[PDB]
């Protein structure tokens, strides 16, 4: 039993809700919140911009030190950093950005990072400003993640379409 409330159950392990991931994180304080990161951990917009804003830019400060030490992430890769005031940990995961020409096959590799964590709050990878089809992202999530994932979808219209089209 966990504190996630109001989710629709899609499969044994995947749950979905129309919610602002920022507000959801502040309420549950999950062990892991997933960020829709880029390889430079530049949290300018989309989910990342919103999460970072909620940390008063502390996420960005921490991320800049991470990059200075380690260099950029790989597309499809991840790193674990602090969750600041939102969660114990933030799993920064880089899905492919279609608006940069990146290979959509890397979306499966991106979701594989979730399997290293028993329970996660997450957005749909490569959705929004990353330019992928969210219906496809949900399909890859369900077919790749085996741990317990609670998906937050900001747009109500999109949430309803994802549910109504789910196989
Ligand atoms: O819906 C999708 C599909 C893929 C990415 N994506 N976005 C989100 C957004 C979100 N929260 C949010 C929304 C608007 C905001 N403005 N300022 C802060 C802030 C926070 N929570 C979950 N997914």
């Amino acid at each position: 039993v966990n504190s996630f409330s109001g989710y629709l159950k899609l499969t044994d392990n995947v749950y979905i809700k129309n919610a602002d991931i920022v507000e959801e994180a502040k309420k549950v304080k999950p062990t892991v919140v997933v960020n829709a990161a880029n390889v430079y951990l530049k949290h300018g917009g989309g989910v990342a911009g919103a999460l970072n804003k909620a940390t008063n830019n502390a996420m960005q400060v921490e991320s800049d030190d991470y990059i200075a030490t380690n260099g950029p992430l790989k597309v499809g890769g991840s790193c674990v950093l602090s969750g600041h005031n939102l969660a114990k940990h933030c799993l920064h995961v880089v899905g492919p950005n279609v608006n940069k020409g990146e290979d959509i096959q890397l979306l499966k590799s991106a979701y594989e990072n979730f399997n290293q964590h028993e329970v996660l709050l997450a957005p749909l990878l490569s959705a929004g400003i990353f330019g992928a089809d969210p219906i496809h992202s949900l399909r890859v999530c369900v077919d790749t993640v085996r741990t317990n994932v609670y998906l937050a979808v900001f747009d109500k219209n999109l949430y309803d379409k994802l549910v109504s089209s789910f196989l």
